[PDB]
């Protein structure tokens, strides 16, 4: 076993094919299933798996009322091969209700972190021991990517925030090797806002984009060189932006810099990546609440500020269904690194008032260089059928 | 780990013997258990694994109700050590509503359509990661085998139609290393509608026994040349015919190049293999309903046209039980590869009403040069004991 | 990986102590757990298995009603590690209505009978593969041990019987390499009724312990030469005999040679092994019915006609307690080859009429060269609180 | 595969991390999971394991009623990876009301009590197979630490007590060699009465903290020569005493020689640590019940009769929520041997009578040297949502 340096080239991109998705909702209407939100995928050299913050109890199960609140001393991060839904043999890796994983060739790290809103604990457990930990420098809920790192030769990093959800924050880059923390910088650049960072290796760095909480609907992009520990952040140039809520189509813009101060307030985690001076990147259909998604490649959306030229539209979930958290992961091939994203199916309350739980299932799709048709994956549970 | 060739003589069959049985419609009424159709086995160099297309639900789950239709965006692939029934923690590979796979020798290669009926996709995972995927050629339901396909010395062979299901249809033959499909063969010869292929190693090649959907109760065969890309086509020679529906024994024919125009329309999944100028087939009892199962050598089957001289039956479900489709896996032996087959098991609507679902069991048995008695393994559950 | 040869001495034993439990009806009462009965425990070079026949059903479930009968189209060979009850994960290894496994220090060989009773078929299964079979030879219910067979030097010895339960039978042990049958002998020697036997590596033999059904209350021991496939047979020479019926301690006889025709009629399977001249045996403590069960040591009971005179005497369950089948297993230490034993415990029809179902659990002993105390450790369910 | 010799020093601690915890008894009102008490943990060089001992049933089961009796012939040791709940599908490794386990670098030792209570037995299974076993030796209830035993260089050493619970009582240390007893040496020193020791490797011995129940709300020390077979005791020499029940901070003293007679009789499972001249210790934040659970370091509180001077306290669980057992673990790291714990949350009977059963869920934590925050991670179960 040595460490992964994803040193190839990235794949070509067409669009995506279907990758995995499982079905959690409808299952859990019949079968004792974990409530989870904030979800997303990781995979070992070998084989991929399924991640997520549980909420301490299964769905038909009382203690599932009331579980859209997001911080509590009962969430753990869950683990599973992909494709495995989170039945009661799951395996909680740590307590956590913010969470990052990764592998670097060698083990799996996960960055863990519980505790009260004003003064939480992050751990690193790494091979199964826990190696590092550190207090909240801010005392305003430090939290992270919610998707998985990155690790070059056996370096990982991962993006941390602590501080308001609405205004000016304390952004940090953390350089992980082994578990133990080596070097921590400070967020630089013109990123104003920064939570939730999807972020996939560009060797000879990690490329991230993030969530602007503050005056952003466009994303926040921050780059991580993990060779001297410099960060630079901006913002995708695209002028179709990939923030929830936002302006529509013709009046929303980017010009790379800054915040757009369009919509800016709240947000979602999602992803975008670089594909010469092209981007590819997801949003919700809807430009108010999370609901349907859809992919396409903006043409320039890289490198020309405002660019608004998509192509290659994919949908992922029609516009009539629940979508939730998106994020990126990457795959090695035999000669190059693929892109692969997931969607989180967020189902219950606040918006579907029938049940009394918050609970989600995921849906997963990876870059392709062939062809492929049209559909709709949505989480096909039947809120009328579920236990409340 | 090194491909596999199955350079070795079939082995020598004198019937079939017991293997496994999942009781899984029993097991529903009393645990939490997946709601399946399609299923089949397929082996690596070690262990057999049983796989069905999943409905996105278990049994006893308001989500079961109306389970007949064939393609859903919750239709998943499901894959178990074979024996071990489809419980809440059985992995679900990929998303599928038709599907094949096979493992090369060094990993497994899974083939999963779904999406629109007018645009499916196609993904093609190897070793756990995307490496291909194709769009519907004709759009009218890209469909394949819903058995194991087949490789030799890493070139994995599957079969795939796309077009009408009553009348002249799009078939392909691809080839695919370690996941990326190579090259693409269109359907030659005179078998004249070929769907839902049960493929084995006859090396150097792959054959194929099928469903001819459109104008034939006799089964299509399909010949793959791995090396040289080149496909033959005909039909199985015994006057003993494979399909359902199927004129009775004594009106039924066939004459080896062409459908026969007896009962063609529809049709159910089956197989057949040679051995020297004899030929080893299922069917159902029934001649117009998938019930009973039955298999037998039909001497001079192969070769001879219109033969009808059978010998060694052996009842598998005896003709009160419900069958279903039927397929063949191939095994190697220490000296010989041996043959094997499955056979669903199909229990629910649209023919019992008391229930609101549709399910499946099965049962599955292997060639041997031994000696056997006689039996009848059907799937078993009492329907007016099941959940609605 | 190298075949066992089984080449050390028989470990001292002074007695038994507690090795593992189950618990099954207790959690069958809030859980979903296999129906079984005729359950073994068998383990390859690293750890130990439970084995038992399933009723192609859960407890809880419609489908318990009247599963006191023995031979169905839906029993199948369940395995797990040992001390994981059987749970809807548990793996269906073989269609069996009798069964027989044990693993040769590279792989497991597993001979499963079912099918008619008139006409059944015994597969035999290694390596995860077919690899032979056999028809009944005598039309009536070909069986086999109910417990773990015994490979020396990669050839596998298995005792099964074909014939009435009643009178006359015929009694052939197969000898089996990497699951094909090299060849089989009659039984021959003054044992009159053989089955169920209980069989354990003697090098450079196997012996075996059986169940005398027709006239024997004493059980038959049958040796098995594995270099040169002779067998010979007599009875265990102890006067505490070790069926079930039987006379009481004062009346009991054996005289080594013939059945005692004392309540010879019906029986359980158990076992017994040598130590020197003496006898380590277990058996039901009531004489009539399976309740209770005891272990102790027979002075000169394995070589001198009749003795009785016992010492070491423990109660493994107490006389209050339903019990049922027994077995022995081997298992290879650092030095020497010890002897464990396995007691069935039986619930439900028809003995117990509050429930529908007949089931059991399993509680496991093995030899110790130390010391120990009493205890009694019977299945622990109460039937009032069961399902029906 | 080498031994253990666990010779790297101590790490530095500036406190505890969050580690894991299983939500086991939220998860019980939605899901079958089992009933236990007397938890514990220990990792093999790769991975953590979570044990406890089962009460033979699940929680939503009509046999939890009464599971506060703390002796019975249903318990088993059950052993899950960390993190994974002991759902159905859990192993039950041994017959067990008392036990210990630990892994010397190649397999895994379980040292299991059941049986009377005037005449117990204990096994010794090392890799999967009954090694050695003992009878008590004093008729008095033979038990042991409910924690992990060491091993040093093959040798496992494990405390037992047999005799009074209120008196003088008869403990012995074993040190067992794969599996086998080799020496027992009799408790020497000034401990005047020892239980359920939580120890730890302190190359190149081992070093126990205990529960005293008979006069001594201060704890006790063993410390065990695996060399010599020699044994020393004494007492912690903190004034802020480990016990429960104790007198408060201001009344309650140690002098490190003697029990204190403070509120002396009963006691609970603890543990403690000396670095340098500081001891770390966990305590019960209540004084009289299993209520809260706190961690400091008492400077000097090691070395300096009475010491009280505390710092880096932290809460584990609030004083409102209730607590158990707690006990030490410890993992190998790169360079120097870390201290953990976990805690033992027990809910029902018969402090909340809402319910009939009594079990527990678990919480843990590992040391750190870096920093951290604070909390409350309660067991978290609403009492009056569960099954009776
Ligand atoms: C079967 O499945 C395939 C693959 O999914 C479908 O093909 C995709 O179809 C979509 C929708 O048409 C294509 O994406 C769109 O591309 C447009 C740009 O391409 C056109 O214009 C350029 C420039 O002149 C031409 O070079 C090019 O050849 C095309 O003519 C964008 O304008 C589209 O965005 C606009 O419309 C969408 C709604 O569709 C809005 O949401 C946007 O806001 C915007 O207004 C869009 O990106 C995609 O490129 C095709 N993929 C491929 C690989 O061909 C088939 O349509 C489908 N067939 C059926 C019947 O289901
Ligand atoms: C115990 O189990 C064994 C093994 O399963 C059973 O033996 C099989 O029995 C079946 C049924 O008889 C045999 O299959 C049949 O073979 C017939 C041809 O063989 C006979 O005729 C030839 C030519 O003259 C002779 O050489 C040969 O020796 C036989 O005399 C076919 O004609 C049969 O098909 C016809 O009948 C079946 C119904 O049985 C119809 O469905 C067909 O449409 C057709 O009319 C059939 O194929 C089989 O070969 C035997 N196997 C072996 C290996 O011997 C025992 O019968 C069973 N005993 C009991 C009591 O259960
Ligand atoms: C704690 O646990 C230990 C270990 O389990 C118990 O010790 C065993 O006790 C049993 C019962 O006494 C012993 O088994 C019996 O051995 C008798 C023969 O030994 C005695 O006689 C000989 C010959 O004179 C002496 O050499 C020897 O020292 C003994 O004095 C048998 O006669 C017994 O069988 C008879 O009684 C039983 C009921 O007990 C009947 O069911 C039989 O039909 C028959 O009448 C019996 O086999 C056993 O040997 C002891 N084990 C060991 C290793 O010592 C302790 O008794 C127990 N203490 C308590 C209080 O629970
Ligand atoms: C965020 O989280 C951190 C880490 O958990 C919290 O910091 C810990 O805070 C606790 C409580 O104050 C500290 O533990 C306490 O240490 C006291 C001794 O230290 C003080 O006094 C010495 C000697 O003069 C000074 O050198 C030192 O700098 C400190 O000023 C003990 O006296 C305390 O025990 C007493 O109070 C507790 C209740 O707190 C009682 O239960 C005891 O019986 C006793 O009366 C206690 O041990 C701990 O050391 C800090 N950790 C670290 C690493 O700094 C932050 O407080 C928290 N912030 C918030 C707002 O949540
Ligand atoms: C669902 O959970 C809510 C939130 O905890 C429960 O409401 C609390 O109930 C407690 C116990 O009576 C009250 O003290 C709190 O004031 C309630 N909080 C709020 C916001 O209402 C509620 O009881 C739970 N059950 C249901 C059926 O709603
Ligand atoms: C079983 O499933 C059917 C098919 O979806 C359900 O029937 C649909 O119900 C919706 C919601 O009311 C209607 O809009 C559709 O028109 C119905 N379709 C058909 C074909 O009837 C049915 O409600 C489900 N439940 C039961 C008990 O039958
Ligand atoms: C329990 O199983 C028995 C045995 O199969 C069932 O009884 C059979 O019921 C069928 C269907 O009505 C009858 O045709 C058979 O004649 C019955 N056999 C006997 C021996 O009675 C019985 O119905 C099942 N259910 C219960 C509640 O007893
Ligand atoms: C809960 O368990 C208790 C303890 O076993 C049960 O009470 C026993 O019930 C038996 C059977 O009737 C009586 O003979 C015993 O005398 C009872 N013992 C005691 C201490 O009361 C009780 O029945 C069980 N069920 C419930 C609902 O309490
Ligand atoms: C609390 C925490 O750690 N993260 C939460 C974040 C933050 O509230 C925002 O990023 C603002 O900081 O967003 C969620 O609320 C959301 O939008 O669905 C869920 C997630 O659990
Ligand atoms: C829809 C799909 O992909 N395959 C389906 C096929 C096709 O309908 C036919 O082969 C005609 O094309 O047959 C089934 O309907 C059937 O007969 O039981 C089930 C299967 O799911
Ligand atoms: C039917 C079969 O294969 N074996 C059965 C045997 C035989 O009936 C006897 O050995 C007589 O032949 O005994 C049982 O009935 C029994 O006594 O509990 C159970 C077992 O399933
Ligand atoms: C019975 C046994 O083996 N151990 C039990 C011990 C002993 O009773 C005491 O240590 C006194 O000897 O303590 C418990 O009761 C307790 O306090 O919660 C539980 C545990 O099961
Ligand atoms: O942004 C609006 C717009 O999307 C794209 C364009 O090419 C238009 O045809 C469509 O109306
Ligand atoms: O096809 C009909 C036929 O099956 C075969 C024959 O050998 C007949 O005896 C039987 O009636
Ligand atoms: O067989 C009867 C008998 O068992 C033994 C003897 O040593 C007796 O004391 C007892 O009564
Ligand atoms: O033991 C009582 C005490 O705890 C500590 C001290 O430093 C005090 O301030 C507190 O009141
Ligand atoms: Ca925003
Ligand atoms: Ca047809
Ligand atoms: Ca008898
Ligand atoms: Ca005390």
């Amino acid at each position: 076993a040595e460490y992964r340096n994803w040193s190839k080239p990235q794949c070509n991109i067409t669009g995506f094919a279907p990758f995995s998705k499982d079905n959690s909702i409808r299952l859990s209407a019949g079968g004792d299933i974990w409530v989870t939100r904030e979800p997303y995928v990781s995979c070992d050299p070998d084989k991929c798996y399924q991640f997520a913050l549980g909420q301490g109890t299964t769905l038909n199960n009382g203690h599932s009322n009331d579980t859209v609140h997001d911080r509590t001393p009962y969430r753990t991060l869950l683990m599973n091969e992909l494709g495995v839904p989170f039945h009661l043999g799951t395996k909680q890796v740590c307590i956590a209700w913010s969470s990052s994983s990764c592998h670097d060739g060698k083990a799996w790290l996960h960055v863990c972190v519980t505790g009260d809103d004003e003064n939480a604990t992050a751990s690193f457990i790494y091979n199964g021991r826990l190696v590092d930990s550190i207090g909240s420098w801010s005392k305003k809920i430090l939290r992270t990517q919610e998707s998985e790192c990155v690790c070059i030769n056996g370096t990982c990093t991962v993006v941390m925030t602590d501080g308001s959800a609405s205004g000016k924050a304390d952004t940090k880059i953390l350089f992980i090797e082994e578990g133990k923390i080596v070097h921590t910088s400070p967020l630089s650049g013109s990123a104003q806002h920064v939570e939730e960072c999807s972020c996939y290796p560009r060797y000879p760095g990690v490329r991230c984009v993030c969530r602007d909480n503050w005056k952003g609907s466009n994303r926040p992009i921050v780059d991580i060189n993990v060779k001297d520990y410099s960060i630079v952040s901006s913002y995708v140039c695209s002028g179709l932006v990939g923030d929830t809520p936002r302006k529509n189509d013709s009046s929303s813009s980017s010009h790379c810099l800054d915040p757009n101060n369009e919509e800016g307030g709240h947000g979602v985690k999602g992803w975008a990546f670089d594909d010469g001076n092209d981007v590819w990147m997801g949003r919700t259909i809807s430009e108010k609440l999370r609901s349907g998604y859809e992919t396409f490649k903006v043409i320039e959306g890289w490198s020309k500020p405002n660019s608004k030229l998509q192509i290659n539209r994919q949908v992922i979930v029609d516009r009539g269904n629940r979508s939730g958290y998106s994020g990126i992961f990457s795959v090695e091939g035999k000669s190059c690194i693929n892109r692969c994203f997931y969607v989180e199916l967020i189902r219950g309350r606040k918006q579907e008032t029938e049940v009394l739980w918050t609970s989600n299932s995921i849906v997963v799709f990876c870059g392709t260089s062939g062809t492929y048709g049209t559909g709709s994956w949505p989480d096909g549970a039947d809120i009328n059928l579920m236990p409340i």
